[PDB]
């Protein structure tokens, strides 16, 4: 890293971190399956692909570099498709500061002999008693039926009760030794997904094909590390929902303003 | 490169290029004395720097991958100094163009385990016979400790105002080829040495400010070289290769007195 000019950054999916000089950041990996086999365990319909938390723990990094106190607002696109044959140039890029502090955010990447980017993720920077328990092996069938063909590191959901229109979750890393541990992560995507997988129960419910995140708004993560944790999701208008860990000692880890999912086409992902 | 996420550029002193979102770029290397003995032979007043050419030749390969024709300016600030004990991150910005297609550039570096950047250069892109010997002989004497890679300028005439040199890379062998760089920054140093004779008759001189430089065809070996005044301390100059192909012209080169205690201050 300091052989081709470079500053280095801690991070299990990041090698790299610059400052340039209008006051925005570029953060730059690479990313192959081979190294990271605990992706392989993100497959929808078929397709293995790099999910929604991973970005949006990319973010996360960023905004702890660049002193930012929140993810604002995050969208995503075009997936980042993994195979084992394949490898991809991975980058953050930051814009400058706002008076008010937000700055811009994306993430693209393209494959290791391909010249044209592609774009995955945009947004912004800145400032339990009487609930029916669940059989979370069951939803994890029943998603299985649908295209969510978890794999053992995101079968992380232990837990789940729902009172009224809230659902509380335990939620663990699953099969440890078979990632980075969630000490190395701002939050370890693994657990943040298996968090939202409780939310697909209902969410699903009477609806044909899947359905993935696209929007998060208002992601503030007080303590980084966390290997495991108790979540609140609450209902948030259509298709979303918003929610709130604390860890197993009850200090707060993570809320979310909002999750938005939408529906996705099979087809479109074998595409991509 | 590839290995971090990175996209490799091939150029002598860096490894990388990137386009950025917003349609800029990034170009980044590692500058250490020990990997470029060569720059070890441009030694000012006792410290060695890397030469005002060497940020001339930084701004054209980031004018040719931007598809910029022209520096249209370039001004030097702090110099980077180099010692066999340390190395320097080096990175090269260049912002959007602007509809006539101009672009900020600045370059910067900082030792490896320091925090603070420092600025040496920005600017823009966009669309008789003399004794040479004697002449490096009496520049030794000023503080000017040319070793043998830049002691490229082995003949040179004058005929009114106007110096006319024949300029080569110094002991060839021992810094990269002048092919691998759009102009070798030895060869387009010497080519300032003829100019240093005339001015330093009226301490030392570095050149601060160009403008204009274009180069128009890559790689060249050695150079036939027309320098005119342009003011005081300013020159412009023009410059054919071997067979009488235009290779590079200059608008213009301000020189300013340099202190060995300003050279102190930076390293």
């Amino acid at each position: 890293a300091a052989g081709l000019g470079l500053e280095a950054t801690e991070h299990p999916l990041l090698a790299t971190a610059t400052e340039l000089p209008d006051g925005g950041y570029l953060f730059t990996g690479r990313l192959a399956l081979r190294e990271h086999p605990w992706l392989a365990d993100h497959t929808i319909a078929g397709t293995t692909i790099v999910p929604g938390t991973a970005f949006v723990e990319l973010a996360l990094h960023a905004a702890d570099i660049a002193g930012c106190d929140e993810i604002t607002e995050l969208v995503l696109h075009t997936p980042l498709v993994l195979s084992t044959q394949s490898s991809s140039l991975l980058q953050v890029a930051v814009g400058p500061a706002d008076p008010s502090g937000a700055r811009s955010l994306t993430i693209r990447s393209h494959g290791e002999d391909v010249r044209l980017w592609v774009e995955h993720a945009d947004g912004s920077i800145g400032p339990p008693p009487g609930g029916d328990a669940w059989d979370t092996a069951g939803l994890y069938a029943r998603l299985a039926d649908r295209g969510f063909q978890y794999g053992e590191t995101f079968r992380g959901l232990r837990a789940a009760w729902s009172s009224g229109e809230d659902i509380y979750a335990d939620v663990e890393v699953g099969a440890p030794a078979s990632s980075p541990k969630p000490e190395a992560f701002h939050v370890h995507p693994a657990l943040l997904d298996a968090a939202l997988h409780a939310a697909l129960g209902p969410l699903l419910d009477g609806e044909e094909g899947l359905f993935l995140p696209f929007a998060l708004r208002r992601v503030r993560v007080h303590h980084s590390g966390a290997k495991s944790l108790r979540v609140h999701i609450t209902p948030d208008g259509d298709k979303s929902v918003s929610l709130s860990a604390v860890d197993a000692a009850g200090n707060a880890v993570v809320s979310v303003g909002s999750v938005a999912l939408r529906p996705v086409s099979s087809a479109q992902l074998a595409a991509a």
